[PDB]
């Protein structure tokens, strides 16, 4: 009954985000569209986690279908963002993509479909590489906000990799995720400290998202299955 409240609220959030997405889409406002797709992805992640807790494969597959939809829409926005040379919107789109992939990973693991989980890992690897390029470009251009956004997309992607690596029991993937998470964590922390130094509170907040997402990814790998896939120092 508690999950019903969360499930219905999640669907409500998704529908409102879909309407906001359509409003921005008609106005050609890609930034608002991208932000709305992030909200959709958040809602879809919530639906997936509710499905996981209920053990309902039907609700889980529904969540995956919805995640795939957000993914494809965010892919289009990223394409349009690159055509306009709009790195900020691109980074936001990649966050939506990465969060959707994480949702796909969660469903794959909960449903126990290893093939479906590997596809999610491939998508996570893809968006990771794309987000890495954006972070490099932003860092060279001195765009601290875009950099921080790209790092969030990266951390979400590494979270997705950690997710699959754990439920598939693949130690090679787990090691890669672990090392990825440490790197992005350190990058995010430095961006956070530089922002604090300049009084750039917005960048600080964004860098903190990436940092804590990265920390969760590391914890997930290290603690997965009683520490079976843990990186030994």
């Amino acid at each position: 009954e508690e999950l019903e409240r969360e499930s219905e609220e999640a669907e409500r959030r998704l529908q409102e985000a879909r309407k906001r997405s359509e409003e921005a889409r008609e106005r050609g406002d890609l930034k608002e569209l991208a932000e709305a797709l992030i909200e959709e992805a958040r809602a879809v992640q919530e639906l997936a986690r509710v499905a996981c807790e209920r053990g309902n494969s039907e609700e889980a597959e529904r969540a995956s279908e919805k995640a795939q939809r957000v993914l494809e829409e965010a892919r289009k926005v990223s394409e349009e963002a690159r055509e306009q040379g709009d790195d900020e919107v691109l980074a936001l789109a990649l966050i939506a993509i990465a969060l959707a992939v994480l949702a796909l990973a969660e469903v794959a693991c909960c449903r126990g479909n290893s093939e479906e989980a590997e596809r999610a890992s491939e998508k996570a690897q893809r968006v990771l590489e794309e987000a890495r390029k954006v972070s490099e470009e932003a860092r060279e251009q001195g765009d601290d906000e875009v950099l921080a956004l790209a790092l969030i997309a990266i951390a979400l992607a590494v979270l997705a990799l950690a997710e699959v690596a754990c439920c598939r029991g693949n130690k090679e993937e787990a090691e890669r995720a672990y090392e990825d998470a440490r790197r992005v964590e350190e990058e995010a922390r430095k961006v956070k400290e530089s922002a604090e130094e300049q009084g750039d509170s917005e960048v600080k907040r964004l860098a903190e998202e990436a940092e804590q997402l990265a920390r969760e990814a590391r914890r997930h790998v290290q603690e997965c299955r009683g520490g079976w896939l843990e990186h030994h120092h």
